Formats: C-alpha cells, sequence, structure tokens
C-alpha cells in the first residue's frame, strides 16, 4: 500500500505500516544474506574493506617495514575468518579474486617484484599463517588458495624464478 501523506492529512499519527512481502524468498536470502536489506548495502564499501584493511595496513602500521607487511597479509587472513562467521564463508570469487590477491602482493610489494630471499622465509611465515586462519575458528571448508596466483605462487617464483 501507500502512506505517502496517508492518503489524508491525519497521517500523522500512521507510521509507515507499509512493506513485508519480498518476493519469492519470505526472509530467507541464504545465497546473499546482505548485512542491510538495501540490495548491495556494502556499495564497493564494506566489500573492498578486503582491499582497504591491507591497502592502509602499512600506511596506519608506521610504514611497510618488516612486521606490518607481513601484519598486512595476515590482517587479511584474519578478516577471511571473521567475514565467514558474518554474512560470507571466507571467499568472495575464483578469478576477480586472483585480481585483488595480484595487487594484495603489490601493494606491501613482499611477494612481488623484490621477492628473493626474504621471500624464502614468507612462504613458511604464510604457510602458518594459512594454518593460523583455521586454528583462529576452522569453518571445516574456509582456507581459500585459489588456483595458484592467491599471493602464495609468487613466494615460490620468488626463490625459483
Amino acid at each position: 500500500s501507500g502512506n505517502y501523506l496517508g492518503v489524508s492529512q491525519n497521517f500523522g499519527r500512521i507510521a509507515p505500516v507499509t512493506g513485508g512481502t519480498a518476493g519469492i524468498s519470505v526472509g530467507v536470502p541464504g545465497y546473499l544474506r546482505t548485512p542491510s536489506s538495501t540490495i548491495l548495502a556494502p556499495s564497493n564499501a564494506q566489500i573492498i574493506s578486503l582491499g582497504l584493511q591491507t591497502t592502509l595496513a602499512p600506511v596506519l602500521s608506521s610504514s611497510g617495514l618488516s612486521s606490518a607487511s607481513a601484519s598486512a597479509r595476515v590482517s587479511s587472513l584474519a578478516q577471511s575468518l571473521a567475514s565467514a562467521l558474518s554474512t560470507s564463508r571466507g571467499t568472495l570469487s575464483l578469478s576477480t579474486f586472483l585480481n585483488l590477491l595480484s595487487s594484495i602482493s603489490s601493494e606491501i610489494r613482499a611477494s612481488t617484484s623484490l621477492d628473493g630471499t626474504q621471500a624464502t622465509v614468507e612462504v613458511l611465515l604464510e604457510a602458518l599463517a594459512a594454518l593460523l586462519q583455521v586454528i583462529n575458528g576452522a569453518q571445516i571448508t574456509d582456507v581459500n588458495v585459489s588456483s595458484v596466483p592467491s599471493v602464495n605462487a609468487a613466494l615460490v617464483s620468488a626463490l625459483v624464478a
């Protein structure tokens, strides 16, 4: 129905008693349980915090030093589980996520271009981070590694170029 001027000037005591029928999906989203009733409520915001958190991690943790660059990627792995405890299951996409991981290596600079000696150690630090991110709460199937370009094949291609 329509609460616009309540169709009569008496509407000042008639709240918006309209809305409830959600099409063929009466309170049952499942595939897209968005945390607000507004189609894409994370309107290139919260869904981009899966980038912005690690883009700004070295910027907020006092530059891209030999602790902050690990902290940035470890923080994304910690949010991977925390996002699974929310609407998601620690996943996003299968080919579009690779375009993210190719940038996530570039912005903290390790696991791309300069990758050659520190990157040999980082393969064990992120093999541990992939086990730590499940030790954090283990939702049974919650450890995405894509098909190679997952900020992880770069740590081997650093030492075995």
